[PDB]
């Protein structure tokens, strides 16, 4: 890889400096070459993973979705097509990196249980993305494998962590959503992010200092997805 | 180039594209290609080329002053170094790039003054970003190449174009920054933009109704630059 004759504590640094700069197609490339040394990464070092590859993929989907939604309303040429085709390619592309990485390095059988649910919370989301953008009798294949690792996910968590831990909660927000927008199930959405809200208020003695912030931001978003689902 | 096979009138269909979807890059990519078939550019092209450049520059030039600033802290290893000289080096590259259509394709001897003095400012500003990051002999070079842009620009607006024109109001709000920031010359920024937001009051009969927007802004942005110099 072009991060090949660089020390895996200098890409850590580096792509902190590219996280505070907001570059984050550095900050993904970076960590890319760090997993690729194949040392297991730390909690924080999982969160600058997240937080790079989110960033890219996120500014990919919302390009492809005005492009989509311009090419609709054409019912003026090949250009609106070719150019929604090649902002596809590239979404797709950025997907399938991560899902590597996932298999190749990072997914194993071993090692504690935030570090497991993590990484197959990550494999959901990403198929997820990969499903918004697919058509064919692929998507069938997409849509069971995301339900597949967002499902042995939630098994871990009910088992091995609070009902008020982040990662579990985040975990079930993102599942609701697979379910309302994906699926076409929002029966099923509604039921999993009103009992993942509730059993956290019921057991509000489990909640830690250093992740309340990121607890209740989440109980936040919960609540306003069954606002709107109402 | 990459878009040499494709058609003029797609590029800039592309570009108009590319700028709904916030695809900056994109967007300028497909500027480049349009203006190096060697026709000119209509009003509307022209702002096509100078917001797509502006954008991928904007997002440069404030990575370029977050990594500078951590940098000047350390007073660690090579690292901020290392990573502050990547950016600058990509930053130098799209300014070259812009200059290089300026003077290849785009300034003329003849056209409209509205087209000169468009052309002269852009020039102005991209010497400009070069002189923010330049620390040599070569960086009197820059500065002088800059301010002898903005001038010719200046004695042409005043000529051929009336006080209001949001062309001639913003030339003259880059210059006046140029002056305070680059030249250390606090006492000529504050005049020139005092005069010219002065000299547009006196003379509000020359107001036109298609850039009666445009020049409401570039006077609101004169004056807070004011309230900040006084
Ligand atoms: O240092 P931490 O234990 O990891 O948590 C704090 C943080 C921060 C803290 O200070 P700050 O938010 O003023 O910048 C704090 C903490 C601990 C110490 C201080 C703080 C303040 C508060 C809480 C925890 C913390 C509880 C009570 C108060 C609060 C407001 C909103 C939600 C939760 C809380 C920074 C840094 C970090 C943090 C996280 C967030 C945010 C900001 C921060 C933004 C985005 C996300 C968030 C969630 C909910 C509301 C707002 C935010
Ligand atoms: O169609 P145009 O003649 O090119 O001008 C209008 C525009 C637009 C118009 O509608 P909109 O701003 O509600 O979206 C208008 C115009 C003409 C017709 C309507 C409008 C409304 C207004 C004016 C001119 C126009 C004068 C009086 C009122 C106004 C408010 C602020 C500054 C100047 C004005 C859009 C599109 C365009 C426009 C430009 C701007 C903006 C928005 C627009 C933003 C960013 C910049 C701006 C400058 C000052 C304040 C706010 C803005
Ligand atoms: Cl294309
Ligand atoms: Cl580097």
């Amino acid at each position: 890889g072009a991060m090949g004759s660089m020390e895996r504590a200098s890409l850590i640094q580096k792509a902190k400096l590219a996280e505070q700069a907001e570059r984050y197609e550095d900050m993904a490339a970076f960590m890319k070459g760090a997993v690729e040394k194949g040392e297991e990464l730390s909690c924080e070092e999982r969160n600058l993973l997240s937080v790079a590859y989110k960033n890219v993929v996120g500014g990919q989907r919302a390009a492809w979705r005005v492009l989509s939604s311009i090419e609709q309303k054409s019912n003026k040429g090949p250009e609106v097509r070719e150019y929604r085709e090649k902002v596809e390619t590239e979404l797709q592309g950025v997907c399938d990196t991560v899902l590597g990485l996932l298999d190749s390095h990072l997914i194993k059988e071993a090692g504690d249980a935030e570090s497991r649910v993590f990484y197959l919370k990550m494999k959901g989301d990403y198929y997820r993305y990969l499903a918004e953008v697919a058509t064919g009798d692929d998507k069938k294949r997409i849509i069971d494998s995301a339900r597949s690792a967002y499902q042995e996910a939630m098994d871990i968590s009910k088992k091995e962590m609070p009902p008020t831990n982040p990662i579990r909660l985040g975990l079930a927000l993102n599942f609701s959503v697979f379910h309302y927008e994906i699926a076409n199930s929002p029966e099923e959405a509604i039921s999993l992010a009103k009992t993942t809200f509730d059993e956290a208020m019921a057991d509000l003695h489990t909640l830690s200092e250093d992740s309340y912030k990121d607890s209740t931001l989440i109980m936040q978003l919960l609540r306003d997805n069954l606002t709107l689902w109402t």
